[PDB]
C-alpha cells in the first residue's frame, strides 16, 4: 500500500518498521501487520523490518513466548540472510536467528555448538563488536547467532527456545528490548516478499 524509499522507522498496525540502507536503491513496500515486501540493489549495507519493541526491563520470562510465524519469497543475488532480528539489554546482546542466507552464510568463524529448533538443527555463535554503533550508542556488546544448517523461508521460529537453548550453552539472557523479522543485504541486489509475519507475544 505504501512504498519507502529512503530511510525510515515508523509503526504500521502495531508493528515498528525499519528500512535502512547507507547507499543505493532499496524499496519497501509496507503491506500491512506484519507484512512487507522490498527490494534492493548497488546497496553496500541494508536492512529491512518488522518487528515489535517490549518496553520496560523484563525478562524472556516476564514476558512470555516469543515466536514467529512467518513466509518469504526470498531472492537475494548476492549476499543476504533472512532470519529474526533483536536486541537485549542488561547485558546489552544484538541477537540474530537465521533461516535463510544468499551467497556467504552468516557469521563466520567456529560455533559453540549446535540446538535443534523448529524441526531445524541452528549453529550457535558468539561474538564481540567493539565500539560499534548499538541501542544504547556507540559501545561495545555481544552478538548470539543461531544458523539454521540448512536454508528455509517459511515455518515457525520460536524465539523463547533460542534463548533457552542459548542460556545453556552458557550465554546469558538479559531484558528482551524488540525482535523483529529482519531481511539484509550485502553488497547485492535482490528482493524479498514477507508475504505472512505474524508475531505472537505471550
Amino acid at each position: 500500500a505504501t512504498t519507502l524509499y529512503e530511510n525510515k522507522t515508523g509503526t504500521e498496525d502495531g508493528y515498528d518498521y525499519e528500512l535502512w540502507k547507507d547507499s543505493g536503491n532499496t524499496s519497501m513496500i509496507l503491506n500491512g501487520g506484519g507484512t512487507f515486501s522490498c527490494q534492493w540493489s548497488n546497496i553496500n549495507n541494508c536492512l529491512f523490518r518488522k518487528g515489535k519493541k517490549f518496553g520496560g526491563n523484563q525478562s524472556y520470562q516476564q514476558i512470555g513466548n516469543i515466536s514467529f510465524d512467518y513466509g518469504c519469497d526470498y531472492h537475494p543475488n548476492g549476499n543476504s540472510y533472512l532470519c529474526v532480528y533483536g536486541w537485549t539489554t542488561s547485558p546489552l546482546v544484538e541477537f540474530y536467528i537465521v533461516d535463510s542466507w544468499g551467497s556467504w552464510r552468516p557469521p563466520g568463524g567456529s560455533p559453540k555448538g549446535q540446538i535443534y529448533v523448529d524441526g531445524g538443527t541452528y549453529d550457535v555463535y558468539e561474538t564481540t563488536r567493539v565500539n560499534q554503533p548499538s541501542i544504547q550508542g556507540n559501545t561495545t556488546f555481544q552478538q548470539y547467532f543461531s544458523v539454521r544448517t540448512e536454508r528455509r523461508t517459511s515455518g515457525t521460529i520460536n524465539v523463547t527456545e533460542h534463548f533457552k537453548a542459548w542460556e545453556r550453552m552458557g550465554m546469558r539472557m538479559g531484558n528482551i528490548y524488540e525482535a523483529a523479522l529482519n531481511v539484509e543485504g550485502y553488497q547485492s541486489s535482490g528482493s524479498a516478499n514477507v508475504y505472512k509475519n505474524n508475531m505472537t507475544i505471550g
